[PDB]
């Protein structure tokens, strides 16, 4: 007896636990270390006891509506997954499979390529150039990568682990080669509310024929565990990817959903998605500063609670060993060689967790 | 652009919006019209905000634990997933694929049959026999329907639609065949602790080695919109089912399987699967006489809270618009042939619903 070999797809977790036993400040974590606002946690406590049974697979009614008040489409155009990771893999599923091929940009975040395997599909990756100026996407590169048996694309924007930012003249560029070729977009935007500078415009607003956007309640309301999240798309392919989830987890937590649901209200109203930024804008020039001085060369992101920077010389084992700092190296994030000495800096911490770190690289350089 | 044609697999729902435009009864929904006890919504209540972040894949520590001792097994060999839905869908992938067939029992839950499909595998359909005495397992059956090709066999016990609770006979020859053909066993047991006879025995008794057994703290405490389930099998293949479930939907939500962990201790100790027991035991009498009084052919269940019975002549859409009482037809659980006239009822209802139904039944007989 044995598993089937696609089970082949099943250093994250190794690297948090090298860092509880050392006792390193853990910089590696992509959560935050500190709890949800306190009315998202209100509703969710309102909602326990009255809607604790079986939601549509769709989502509950509520939520949907909320979400397409949002994005200014109609409900039936939105489908709650339960975080925006099964949204992702359902996605592949319903998509591509054997004979097809997926555009993923690299360095990438960890489902994409497992997501695109367990479909049957094939990967191209197109890597996005690391120039004197920081993360740069090459459209030639991308257009190369196009063949007639290409079905879909993949991106993500604010991008982890990059903190990318997407401009209009490359979303209006990506938008024209998917309808030149066309193919379907998935544009994975769970930091959409996590951004430093102006408001950034979304994919589906050049090419809403075509484009899937997902989105994560967990990385919105500073919730990663609730298990909400979204496809937002054309109203003609949702309930056949409605469909598809209802056969891996049926519908996300009912309660989680209600109260998500008036959290996203309330967030709005309240200004709570500008707080959230300023506080993270803090941070990020407290980390990024702090990195300069020490005369390192820090790529300032654009959005996400990401930063990546070089440590030459470094390694991140004897770093976490030397330094007492764990960090997750950018071989994590490509298939085949990775950058020379960079890493990703997760600054969803505590002031005074990124000043320990701080001070920690600063005594080993 | 379309749609990749697996996503072919994408009556119930239709029901239950027709009971809603015609104010009938639903017996066809398979979810208590109750909240979930008190102890359970104050565990996960005093969760919300102190585990509101990501739990590892496998599960939050404390549910496993809480499981593993259940189950008298390790905390290594379970797996926490989003609902017994998630369990079954990530088994399956996991076992099977193209070439290889799995044996399913007629009738069957709807999940099952569009699980063997997204896994590429082919299920065989091994019918219970429907006697004077009432369902009934030929083995002789089963064993005709193992090929070669067979890697698997699913069981569901106490089964839905039947109520049916396998015995210690029944489940040593289950436990023979798969040792002599080296067949992977999963058992499908999420309703385990409703059941009104003798404490049932269970598969992995007979075969530990080969069994995946699957529950529901959804489907044991009345909350089925947590979506927490769990998968109990050997050791050496829980690592890579946990890395499987990571790909679909990451992990469990973390306030409710920390709620859960709570709830199935003081459950055991506070005695309340017993008093949930003689609850349905209860409206299961109520319903099955009353049924019986009409002069019906009455199935009485051993498990679970469905119940299925005779109703000579009619169909189900003729019976939700004069007696005005929603029943799923038994061709929801066959893929052909299903028996005549026959329903099946839910009495997870109130009594005072269920005395509705029975007298607007009672009036078209
Ligand atoms: C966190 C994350 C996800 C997954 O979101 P969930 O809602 O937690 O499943 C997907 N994509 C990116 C880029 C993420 O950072
Ligand atoms: C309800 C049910 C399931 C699904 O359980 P969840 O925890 O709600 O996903 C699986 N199998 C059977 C027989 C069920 O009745």
């Amino acid at each position: 007896m044995r598993l089937h070999p696609r089970t082949e797809a099943a250093i994250f977790p190794r690297m948090s636990g090298l860092a509880q036993r050392l006792g390193a400040v853990n910089l590696g974590q992509g959560f935050p270390s500190n709890p949800p606002p306190p009315f998202l946690l209100e509703a969710v406590r309102r909602a326990l006891g009255r809607q604790d049974q079986y939601a549509p697979p769709a989502g509950l009614p509520a939520l949907r509506e909320a979400l397409a008040e949002e994005f200014a489409v109609e409900p039936e155009s939105v489908v709650v997954t339960s975080g925006a990771t099964e949204a992702l893999y359902v996605l592949l599923q319903s998509l591509v499979g054997p004979g097809d091929e997926v555009v993923v940009l690299e360095p990438f975040f960890d489902v994409y390529l497992p997501d695109a395997f367990l479909a049957g599909a094939k990967a191209r990756l197109v890597r996005l150039d690391l120039t004197p100026e920081g993360f740069r996407l090459d459209l030639s590169a991308l257009e190369k990568a196009l063949t007639p048996r290409t079905r879909a694309l993949l991106l993500n924007t604010p991008m982890n682990p990059t903190g990318l930012v997407f401009g209009e003249r490359e979303l209006e560029a990506i938008a024209r080669l998917a309808r030149a070729h066309d193919l379907f977009l998935i544009s994975d935007e769970v930091y959409d509310e996590l951004y430093y500078g102006e408001r950034p415009r979304r994919l589906r607003e050049f090419a809403p024929e075509r484009t899937f956007t997902v989105g994560s309640a967990g990385k919105r309301l500073e919730a990663t565990g609730y298990r909400v999240g979204w496809i937002v798309g054309p109203k003609e392919f949702m309930p056949r990817l409605a469909g598809m989830r209802q056969w891996t987890s049926f519908s996300a937590p009912t309660p989680l959903q209600a109260g998500v649901a008036e959290a996203l209200k309330l967030a709005r109203r309240e200004g709570f998605y500008e707080a959230l930024r300023e506080g993270y804008r803090r941070r990020r020039d407290l980390l990024a500063g702090g990195l300069r001085a020490m005369g390192l060369r820090v790529y300032v992101p654009e959005g996400t609670y990401f930063l990546m920077a070089e440590l030459p010389g470094w390694d991140a084992f004897r770093l976490v060993e030397e330094a007492r700092v764990a960090l997750i190296p950018a071989s994590a994030f490509y298939l085949e060689d990775p950058p020379k000495d960079l890493f990703r800096f997760a600054f969803c911490k505590t002031e005074e967790e990124l000043h320990l770190a701080l001070e920690r690289l600063g005594r080993v350089v």
